[PDB]
DNA sequence: CGCCCGCTTCGGGGCAACCCTGCGTCTAATACAAATCCGGCAATGGAGTCAAGACCAGGTTCG
């Protein structure tokens, strides 16, 4: 972001790999709501008898999910159901 | 003389359209910012109000 200025020229190996690190960062972080999913169903699956459709409570808890692994930080060196649980 | 192979015929399955043998309570807040109501003076400025007071015009009374 800070190199889509005129910050520098872009070298070619280091501009490749760069993009390989960032495209990578997506891929893990699709990777670990695709991990914690199971974790939102079985939070919202009590949630239910009231007002809101199962799967709008699943869907609900999947986007709470998504702020929370924005939001997860693992150098206080917890595991992070503990810290998602509260999200979701 | 026997034999394949699609054509028709019925069966069974599958599916589409209607009723009741249907018809649960759930962490618990804090922190903060923005928007909005509203309560109370604080400039009014235009719109209504009272009162005087003048304006003659044609009956009405008097000479």
């Amino acid at each position: 972001t800070e190199l889509s200025e005129r910050g520098e020229k872009l070298p070619a190996a280091q501009r490749r790999d760069m993009m390989w690190i960032c495209r990578d960062g997506d891929r893990a972080k699709n990777h670990l709501l695709e991990a914690n999913l199971r974790l939102v169903v079985s939070l919202a699956k009590r949630y239910t008898g009231r007002g809101m459709a199962f799967l709008d409570l699943i869907q609900e808890g999947n986007l709470g999910l998504i702020r929370a692994v924005e939001k997860f930080d693992y150098t206080k060196g917890y595991k992070f159901s503990t810290y998602a649980t509260w999200w979701i």
